[PDB]
């Protein structure tokens, strides 16, 4: 474990992270897809391997001892809210299980269902809230990697709040 396990945030590429492992914000079919997951792509490409996994799981594949944990987000254009805040909930829960079983002291983690899957809605506080319930239990240190200049400082309060 992190010795005083912390949240913090970053505005930049997670393919540039300097954690123990990275989370892919992933599609189930295990595809190049956009935005981080093709980021993770680019970095990491030997991690697609058998990477295709269900909406609401998680799948880690390594790349050479480096593990890729691929969590699948719900796509908020095909579920209902309900059904999808569910399977949001279920991805991270899952993510919290894989850092657990790697055995890692810190992890950089996307926020899952907030880009091409938010169905065109700001799911910033979702996607956060959800991640937050996953890996509150967990000890490692985590990275919350974002792009957007106004996330970052949301992110960021959001943390500072809870402190
Ligand atoms: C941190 N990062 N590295 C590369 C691209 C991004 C990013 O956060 N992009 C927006 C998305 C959030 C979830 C899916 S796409
Ligand atoms: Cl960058
Ligand atoms: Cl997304
Ligand atoms: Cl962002």
């Amino acid at each position: 474990g992190a010795m005083a396990p912390s949240y913090r945030v970053k505005r930049m590429d997670i393919a540039k992270n300097d954690e123990e492992c990275v989370v892919n914000a992933a599609n189930p079919r295990g595809l190049p897809g956009d935005g981080v997951c093709k980021a993770v792509y680019k970095k990491w490409p030997e991690s697609f391997k058998n990477s295709a996994t269900p909406v609401g799981t998680a799948k880690t594949v390594m790349c050479g001892t480096y593990p890729v944990i691929h969590a699948v987000g719900p796509n908020f254009s095909n579920y209902t809210e309900s059904e999808g805040d569910r399977e949001l909930a279920a991805a991270y829960r899952e993510v919290a299980k894989e850092v657990t079983r790697l055995g890692v002291n810190s992890v950089a983690i996307p926020l899952l269902s907030t880009g091409v899957y938010s169905g065109g809605k700001d799911r910033l506080t979702q996607s956060l809230n959800h991640l937050f319930t996953a890996m509150d239990s967990t000890d490692a240190d985590v990275v919350i990697y974002c792009r957007d200049k106004e996330w970052e400082k949301k992110i960021s309060e959001a943390i500072q709040m809870r402190t």
